[PDB]
């Protein structure tokens, strides 16, 4: 164990290294698995994404901790061995984000919606180093997200959060739905303590539409799934209204 009580369990092709795990999707896109152990409940993954982009490597969210998010570019570093360009971290939430001081002693350039920036100091956390923008149907304004390769932003509105953005990898059919997107089996939308309860649903069919020929769907508290993940979340935050 490697056995928490949410998130994912371990699988044949995943890969224990120190206190992660980490699971090739791609030939060129892994995610990564960090766990907190909260006291009396057991150990809670969250997942983000290792980009191989030519001669650098993108990361899609912290660990939870420093130490965790050290342990992502030591596995970097040893399966890999090509330089961070830039990190991306998808909302102001622990899971997330909790990680940016070691990104940042790394020497590594950190990215986050501008409202993430905002918000992370009311958070207890650090902000990112470079602010993202959005237009008004979501899209990332290019010029906020200099030499993203495949990484495409998407702000699909508020739901998880109201910070909470999403990213597609051009070149594959993943797209990465974070914290708003819960897997087909979901019994709750996790975590609603932030939550815009009003526009979930549609910022949930945002996302999908935003990346419409994406049929992997990676999450952060689940195992990768299928489109129903994006149908499936946005019928459980229907109900919401
Ligand atoms: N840091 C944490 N984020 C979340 C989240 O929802 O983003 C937590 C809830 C985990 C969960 C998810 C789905 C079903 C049941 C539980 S905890
Ligand atoms: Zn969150
Ligand atoms: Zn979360």
């Amino acid at each position: 164990e490697i056995r928490p009580t949410i998130g994912q369990q371990m699988e044949t092709g995943d890969q224990r290294f120190g206190d992660l795990v980490f699971r090739q999707l791609a030939p060129n896109v892994w995610q990564h698995t960090s766990y907190l152990d909260m006291p009396g409940f057991g150990a809670v993954a969250s997942n983000g994404l290792i980009v191989r982009d030519g001669g650098r490597v993108l990361v899609v969210d912290t660990a939870w901790t420093d130490d965790q998010t050290a342990q992502i570019l030591n596995w970097i570093k040893q399966e890999i061995n090509l330089p961070v360009a830039l990190a991306v971290v998808t909302h102001a939430h622990q899971d997330k984000m909790g990680g940016m001081d070691a990104l940042h002693a790394a020497g590594i350039a950190t990215y986050a919606n501008a409202l993430s920036n905002q918000l992370a100091p009311q958070e207890g956390m650090v902000a990112a180093q470079h602010s993202l923008t959005f237009a008004a149907n979501g899209w990332v304004e290019p010029a906020t997200a200099p030499n993203f390769g495949p990484l495409k932003v998407f702000y699909p509105g508020p739901g998880h959060t109201s910070d909470n953005i999403t990213v597609g990898i051009d070149g594959t059919d993943i797209a990465f739905g974070g914290c708003l997107i819960k897997d087909s089996k979901a019994k709750s939308l996790g975590n609603l303590g932030d939550a815009d309860t009003e526009h979930y649903a549609a910022s949930a069919r945002a996302f999908g539409a935003a990346f419409p020929k994406a049929s992997m769907i990676v999450m952060s508290h689940s195992a990768p799934d299928s489109r129903a993940a994006i149908t499936h979340t946005a019928r459980m935050a229907d109900k919401l209204r």
